[PDB]
């Protein structure tokens, strides 16, 4: 039907003439994974073009698209996407090629396929876990400039849809929307770039109950050593150190999970805030246990520092908390 | 024996008047794996194929079905199932193509391949770890709209088999059968959607034996404070306080294991309240030194508390275990 | 020499008559590995096919056989087997296919290829780590039924060699042995199924000095609190705490390695066991304690209940160690 | 246009006289990471290549340049460029292969691709953290001496561009450039290799905050024995113990992160010294016990001991700073 | 040039008459890890091949070698070697296959190409980490007997070179040679077996200082007891019991690294012979205490224990030192 013998696709449709214009659009079926220790997303989605080739005209009456097998692809011309600044992709086969092609009477062509992408998104940590992340999927011709293939949005944009069942478990997404700029290379010229954009937002719940609480218990467990008779050594001096080396191990916790910044973090502010206050409950009995020993050799009830450290510390832990949930929000 | 050079397989059987029907059928031979952090499953199956097509016709006596190599595949007409929402899948091919090819006389043919495919499954886990989860598998063609192929099960709901060595070390398999329903592009146009439903159960011995015992524990040790004489603090308080220490690490080992989802798991309840239980008993002998202080203060056997602490503590817990196995049975 | 381009490589030898014979032998080279977690080995291999085909005569006068390249597989009819119940598998390609074709001049024809292949294996873990466990490999023809090929085995139970090299560091390997059997599918006939079987079994070392051991131990550590002076309460608390801490920790270590199954393991019996032994000792010295408060009161040497613990606890963990030790061999 | 047909693209162009120049230039896309314990790192970057060929030329009278599909790369002759010392390599190919080419009118080719690499990189440690790392890439011609093939940067140094959006986390990036040198092979010749050359230096901040600060907290907590009434024995003790079991567990979370070397890390000194120090503190304390003890005896306050220990190991320690930061800077 | 459509290359040089020979040289350009829990290793090398064919003779008045572009290899025929007993490999394909080909006009052929694999390798942990161990590669051709292809290393001892980069972190290489051997297969017959082989020996410091030195200060913490006063009893007993407890860290830190193999290592001994030195300290002082509860039950300065241990202790423990290290040197 289609007269494939007759003709040199090596060559694109308008050779040694104006430009070819390819219209493009797009629906996304997955927001797959994100990793915050490689800095990168994946996305699944279809793409779609359209051009018109008069080498593939044919006669009809009907004058409607017909859809051929697939095969045929490899045979004809077809522009050359790619995606940029990406890391790997793939296209679908089983049980063939994700494949699509119809055509027109007129040599009008749509052509379509299934896509898996991983690219490159570069992250700002210094509200984690409060924090708010911007991304985009970037779309070029490879080897045609401008002079000779122009790439736009088919509708405008209208050309973007997205499949319903679109979630992730620690995001909530919003901001879907796309845009156009143009590129430059040095040593080959100027090409257009197509833009897909989006917005994510962290739900902290699992944060405040895994780190937030039990620090805060930890500050809460060293005031207790102002409660308890000042002759009890051996009781007062564990509580406090015990409660030190947990302090420790959240910290270290925390910490393991994410990339090695140059910059301190939101949640490191708390953690080492908190670490302070727990250290210094013990320098405060060491204090009250020289002060009582230098009483008992000048003669050879409670403390003025414990009766103050008992309206002190906490406080002065409820004036931080204040001014931190007021800066972070 | 078949002519296969005289005819143009890019096109359809019917190509230009009404849709081909197209049948399936499914036997399953494992359910591979399963995983909550990335919620996908992974399946292994045999699929097969039946429709007629004329131009490969051939002359007999005997009335009967012929099998042909394989590599003959690659020549002919063939349908373009997808499978929906998956994630990866492969054909395998050793020690060839696992491809079967049958034909008979009149043209009517039969198509099989055996495939592993990995998919998409929204997993809820507000009842984990004694939850009930639900999945399918989703079958569609890639190319051709309802106006040119038509999709349905072979024999009804007699489809799909199953194979009896199929299991799963965590849960019960149960409920397996098929459905239909029609899904629209907005660019494309209107499909037939197989698909097939089942549903799992998980066991819940490895968790009570690997959580909730070991709580129960720690709770049952912070009691036998009650039992000790008021005059050894060096012995009251870290006894306390190491029940405490141990219940944190109960907590974070459950939870390093899971998605971070934004909601409270069954789970999370039971460990959050025997963690206040124990912090509660430190307060109660705190209280006691305090009061005893202040009495030899005053003044210069087992205490009240003590002595009612002895009820109180273990009865509420005991409401509390019947609350909880009534709601979550 | 060998007449290619004469004859139609898409049928089979005897096609529209009656049913090909093909033996078959195999060399094992070695068993690569074996997961609990996935239940499956891998395993690297040699496989041959024996068979006639007239359409591959030629004349010669020595009556011997010849070998041929290896790019004229692709070219003439091959039997088409397949690994059953396997999840993944490939042919060697280094420095070219592992392929060997050699052919008589009547016909005869031997073909050979090297593979690796992972395969499923249901294990039982009742009485793990003390536990034997038997495995097999399924081999059969994809496209053809025993009206149309017949599969057998070469020569017998001699049809099976074994590398001198083959090794596991945790199992030994014995008993392999051939079998065969017929198959049934619902949709498309019967089949001729090849079994290849071997049992392993475990070394028990490892287990022995990374968890028996250490329980015992801690066992033996909570004893010597009944021979220490029951005035010391600081010293006689801690003792016991210790070891109930310590003793969860090993619980956990352990069955943090393996499937999570819904029934209890020889392992799971001993360690909690040794709990349950620990446990109680804390509860004796809250009792002596509480009695010596009691008598303080009425008031106002050794207790009959050290005395007697000195010997009824070591004598029950021998006991039972008798025991158990009687019931896993 | 192009008259591939005519000729034999299996031979070089000048083949059997004078050697071929071809030159190149480069553009890096990302560096993307990099491994401390496999030693290497992966880039992505385009590649281009300059020759002419007259068996490509073809007529018209505007002199330009045209662009041509990409299919016709595997028709025509071709550079061999291979990255030397490499671990693995993959050109990019979705949608398609992500390759171009031009022509123009007189054989003058420009060849372009895209690729991703990892490559081998030895690295030193000894000043580790602080260290400084320098890398580079290597390309050279597989098949063809410098007499058959003449390999040049195009432009000299302005052969190297470099993307503005090139990140990492944990290193500065600095001073690339690019060299040239000839290499010897003694079973095939002589040939040249082209080189890119960069330099990394570590970011300090998180090491500082993870490592050597709270090992510097383990110290203070030693010292505030020194301050603490000498007949309380079970508050010294482990307040000393404690101490010297958390400074070995942050030595061991260390050197579990790092390559097995042969050789002593500048955080290894820090951390064993620091070690020593917190051992120290207790074998004080035993001497001041034993002492005390002597004392009793020939009779039946601050010591010394104490009173000196107050002033020696903290000066001891800040000398040691200061030192230490001297020469590691 | 070479007349390739001439000749029939299914078939070896001298097909039907007498084996041709085959040599063969290499150089290694990288060894690139070792595992113990697989027992295996990886390397990349450059393989060479060297026979004659006179259907591949051309004329030319200069004697010289040519060099061809290397599509020309899938027309030729060219020899089959495969390696013995490897895991995986393949052959490196960036930017093109690295492969290369060189013809003289008497038809003398020169076939190179690089590639990586991984291969087995058992090995024996009884003196680990003090150990030793030998690996070889081994090097066959598939399909051809010693009756039809003779292979041969090419210049005696002097066909292996090695590359002056290669190093490894963790071990000493040593001792490179080569070797050969007849084999034998039971179906299809005798064939020719290249080696090559190699040392390696580990180096010690990293063991010394993360295993051998920390158990040391164990049981030097362990003695300080004996130093204290008998009636001091809450400081004496956890002196004793946290050693214990922190041996037992070591000894699950060290062994769940290595495979799970039936046999003890020469860490082991060491590590559990520690465990039995601080252990005995504990019953040291139960009996201590037990013995003056009797005095003071009689009744009603130095233990003689304390005396001896002081002395008896340290002097094993460095007899168990000087012949441990003169065992293991
Ligand atoms: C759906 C559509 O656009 N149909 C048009 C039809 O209305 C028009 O009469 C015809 C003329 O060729 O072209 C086609
Ligand atoms: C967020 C965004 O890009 N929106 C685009 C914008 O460029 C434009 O302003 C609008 C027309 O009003 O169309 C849409
Ligand atoms: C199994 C089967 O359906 N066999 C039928 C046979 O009964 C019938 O006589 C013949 C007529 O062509 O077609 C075929
Ligand atoms: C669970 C399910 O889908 N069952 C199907 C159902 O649609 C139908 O009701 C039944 C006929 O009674 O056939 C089967
Ligand atoms: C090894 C073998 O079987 N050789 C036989 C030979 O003994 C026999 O004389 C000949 C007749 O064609 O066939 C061949
Ligand atoms: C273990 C096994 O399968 N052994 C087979 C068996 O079927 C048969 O009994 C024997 C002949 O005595 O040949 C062999
Ligand atoms: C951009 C460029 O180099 N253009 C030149 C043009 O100036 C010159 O007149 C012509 C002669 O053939 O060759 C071309
Ligand atoms: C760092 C480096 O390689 N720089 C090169 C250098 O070889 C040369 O000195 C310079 C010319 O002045 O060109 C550039
Ligand atoms: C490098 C080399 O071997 N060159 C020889 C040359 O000496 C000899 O005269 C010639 C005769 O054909 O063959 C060639
Ligand atoms: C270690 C080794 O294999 N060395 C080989 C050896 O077989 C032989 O003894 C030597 C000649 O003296 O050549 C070399
Ligand atoms: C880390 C040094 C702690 C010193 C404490 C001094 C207390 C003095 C009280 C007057
Ligand atoms: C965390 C603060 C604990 C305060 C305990 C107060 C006890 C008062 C007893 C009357
Ligand atoms: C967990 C509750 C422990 C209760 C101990 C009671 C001891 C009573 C001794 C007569
Ligand atoms: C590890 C051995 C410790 C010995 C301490 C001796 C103290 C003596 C004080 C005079
Ligand atoms: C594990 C049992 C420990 C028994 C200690 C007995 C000491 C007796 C001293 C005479
Ligand atoms: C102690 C944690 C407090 C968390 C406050 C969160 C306010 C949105
Ligand atoms: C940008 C630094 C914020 C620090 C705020 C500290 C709140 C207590
Ligand atoms: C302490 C755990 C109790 C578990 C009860 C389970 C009831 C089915
Ligand atoms: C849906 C919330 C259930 C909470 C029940 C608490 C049982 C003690
Ligand atoms: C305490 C462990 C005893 C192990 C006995 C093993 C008998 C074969
Ligand atoms: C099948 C259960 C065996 C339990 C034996 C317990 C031995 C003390
Ligand atoms: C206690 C850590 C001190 C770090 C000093 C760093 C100087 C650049
Ligand atoms: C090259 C060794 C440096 C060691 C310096 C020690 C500083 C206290
Ligand atoms: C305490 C460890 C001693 C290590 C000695 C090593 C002798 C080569
Ligand atoms: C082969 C066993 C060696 C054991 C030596 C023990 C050295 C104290
Ligand atoms: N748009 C792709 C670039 O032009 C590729 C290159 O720079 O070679
Ligand atoms: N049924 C497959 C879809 O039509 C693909 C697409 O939307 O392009
Ligand atoms: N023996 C392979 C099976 O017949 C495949 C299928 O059931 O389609
Ligand atoms: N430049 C590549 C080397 O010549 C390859 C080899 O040594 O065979
Ligand atoms: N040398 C390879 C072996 O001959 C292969 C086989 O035994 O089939
Ligand atoms: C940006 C610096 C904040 C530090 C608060 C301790
Ligand atoms: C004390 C916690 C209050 C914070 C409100 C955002
Ligand atoms: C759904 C909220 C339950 C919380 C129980 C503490
Ligand atoms: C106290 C446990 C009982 C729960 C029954 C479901
Ligand atoms: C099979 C049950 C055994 C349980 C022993 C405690
Ligand atoms: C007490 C251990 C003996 C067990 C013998 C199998
Ligand atoms: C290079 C040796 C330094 C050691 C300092 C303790
Ligand atoms: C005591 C820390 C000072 C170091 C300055 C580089
Ligand atoms: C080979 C046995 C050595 C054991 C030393 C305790
Ligand atoms: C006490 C350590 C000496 C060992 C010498 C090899
Ligand atoms: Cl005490
Ligand atoms: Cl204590």
């Amino acid at each position: 039907l289609l007269r494939i013998d007759d003709h040199d696709f090596s060559m694109r449709p308008g050779f040694g003439g104006p430009a070819i214009p390819v219209g493009v659009d797009v629906q996304v079926e997955s927001l797959d994974s994100i990793s915050e220790v490689d800095m990168d997303f994946t996305m699944t989605l279809y793409l779609r073009h359209y051009w018109k080739d008069e080498r593939l005209s044919f006669p009809s009456t009907n004058n409607l698209s017909m859809t051929f097998d697939g095969r045929l692809v490899k045979k004809i011309w077809v522009p050359d996407m790619f995606f940029v600044h990406s890391k790997r992709s793939f296209i679908h086969d089983t049980t063939t090629d994700n494949v699509m092609l119809r055509v027109q009477p007129d040599g009008k062509v749509l052509y379509s396929l299934r896509v898996t992408v991983t690219a490159m998104c570069n992250m700002d940590f210094s509200r984690f876990p409060l924090d708010t992340q911007t991304c985009s999927l970037e779309i070029e011709s490879y080897a045609y400039t401008e002079d000779d293939l122009m790439l736009y949005w088919k509708k405008g944009n209208d050309s973007l849809k997205t499949d319903e069942r679109i979630s992730l478990s620690q995001f909530l997404i919003q901001e879907f929307h796309t845009t156009t700029k143009l590129a430059f290379y040095s040593s080959t010229g100027w090409y257009n770039r197509l833009y897909i954009n989006f917005t994510l937002r962290r739900h902290i719940f699992f944060f405040l109950l895994q780190t937030y609480f039990p620090a805060t218990l930890m500050v809460m467990l060293s005031w207790v050593s102002f409660w308890i008779d000042r002759r009890a050594v051996p009781a007062r001096v564990p509580l406090g150190i015990t409660t030190v080396l947990t302090m420790s191990t959240i910290i270290t916790g925390v910490n393991a999970s994410m990339p090695r910044v140059s910059y301190i973090k939101a949640v490191d502010i708390y953690l080492w805030v908190s670490f302070v206050f727990v250290f210094l409950s013990v320098l405060e009995y060491a204090a009250v246990n020289y002060l009582t020993t230098v009483q008992e050799r000048k003669e050879q009830d409670t403390h003025a520092i414990d009766k103050y450290s008992r309206i002190i510390f906490p406080a002065a832990y409820i004036l931080f908390n204040l001014i931190y949930w007021s800066i972070f929000s």
